[PDB]
């Protein structure tokens, strides 16, 4: 398309949309839950990136900025779907999950929130909030077979996770040290990588079975 | 009011009200809970019934074609409330479940953007997706007192929810072989034997009771 | 800020910000579950009371009125996570947690839909249905140590909860017999003490243990 990021954006879709086959077919056959909440993910992905592409999940935003608002609709869904599946790795109270849950909701609102905003310096505020909801659901993780994949996949998701404030800071949605056509670039390869990537190893593991 | 399409709109609000009150009445007094979600679902439906026939629910898409996007907001929680029965009825895993209503968001999701798509041909491709997770769903419902009441509502299910695809597809929505006028009146006549249909047949069923 | 209503919201996020700390400092360290539920409600106010103040939470309607928007996204997640409180606290079923919630989700909704219409008389008509479901909420409350708690949480609902439609029926949202100004006060009040105020009853109480 007429848009030099068109082609992350493909390459998000087709990555996502091979994943969630590729898990489709796997969970053809606890891990039922796994496999379920593992699926929808990149599914979910899937149509968002999709979306982008298309143009339906792109937008302007004054403080004229185009802005992607269709990821924080995928990271709506499933981020709280990925710590679904942590928690379930190791049978998470409901209060823990619910606490998790209702952080991961106030990062991506206030991110969108931040997307959104038309006063440069108020974006930044939202940022840090976002931010400090962030790092409480990464404290969350670390303070309170199956407890070796859970490191994995935590070590993973701190490390995947704490990349996107970054991006979003010094990305086209920030301050714009880094133009668009990068910062979809960086998002790209962090989805596939906290999405795909993430489940692979959830999913090649054995501690999903019972 | 000015618009042809008032009076089945009026009807659905009518006959979705009538529905949730009835249910309302009969529920007093496993059982409450399939009360509860069932009289939820003509409740919803008739506030959005009501907010399209004032037109609040409708809107126009360039592509300056009147969509009514109100009843998207609808089925995104009829329609898993629905599944909800149904997995109620036969007591489903918590993967099960969770796979349904996740392509159930999919399917009213993407239906949705479909819908709102500014690319006459592109809303097409939203309206396969869409399909692809009902087919997915389903599948579901067929591969995986009490059996036979559900072999009904799954019959009931699948001979409705078929229905909307092809609507969408020929109705105004879609190639506009069909004008809004009638889209309008098969959608309304879908959603009330989807919702207060389905309802009566469950709920004057003994299979709801332990 | 350039509008009188600004102290109000800024009270409103200041209010509702240390409510949270508070909330969430005590919370170190069922209980859990109390806890991970009372913290969330002023943190998700905290960010809907910033972005009315900001201003991103407000928009203009035409019936130009302005409205603040942002309070029903806040109140779409706080006041069916303050029914669970009271649902927890006496061990209700799913099902009646479900009708509430659902009941609930039809309240905020239609006061949402009331608040952005463009129709002057139909907004009451939103009012009303949104009152109707508040008062089969509040029915429910009523009619189906920790015994002690829950009456007096049950109190501080009911007679806070019916405060709302009366301020947004005469206030600015409704008929404008008070000024914008005043009906932000009064929902600020409502909000600290419907949330901060509620918190402190359930979480200095030992009826949260088992
Ligand atoms: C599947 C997609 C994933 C795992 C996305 C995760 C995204 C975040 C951890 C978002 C973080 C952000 C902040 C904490 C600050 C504001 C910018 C955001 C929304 C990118
Ligand atoms: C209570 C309302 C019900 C049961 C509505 C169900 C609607 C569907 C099964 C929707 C299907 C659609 C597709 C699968 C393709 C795109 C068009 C839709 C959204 C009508
Ligand atoms: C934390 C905020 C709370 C407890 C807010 C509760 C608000 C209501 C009980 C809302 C009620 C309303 C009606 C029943 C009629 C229409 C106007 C509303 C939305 C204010």
């Amino acid at each position: 398309t007429g848009r030099p990021e068109w082609i992350w954006l493909a390459l998000g879709t087709a990555l996502m949309g091979l994943g969630t086959l590729y898990f489709l077919v796997k969970g053809m056959g606890d891990a039922k839950k796994f496999y379920a909440i593992t699926t929808l993910v990149p599914a979910i992905a899937f149509t968002m990136y999709l979306s982008m592409l298309l143009g339906y999940g792109l937008t302007m935003v004054p403080f004229q900025n185009p802005i992607y608002w269709a990821r924080y609709a995928d990271w709506l869904f499933t981020t709280p779907l990925l710590l679904l599946d942590l928690a379930l790795l190791v049978d998470a109270d409901q209060g823990t999950i619910l606490a998790l849950v209702g952080a991961d909701g106030i990062m991506i609102g206030t991110g969108l929130v931040g997307a959104l905003t038309k006063v440069y310096s108020y974006r930044f505020v939202w940022w840090a909030i976002s931010t400090a909801a962030m790092l409480y659901i990464l404290y969350v993780l670390f303070f309170g077979e199956v407890a070796s994949t859970f490191k994995v996949l935590r070590n993973v998701t701190v490390v995947l996770w704490s990349a996107y404030p970054v991006v979003w800071l010094i990305g086209s949605e920030g301050a714009g040290i880094v133009p668009l056509n990068i910062d979809t670039l960086l998002f790209m390869v962090l989805d596939v990588s906290a999405k795909v990537g993430f489940g692979l190893i959830l999913l090649r593991s054995r501690a999903i079975f019972g």
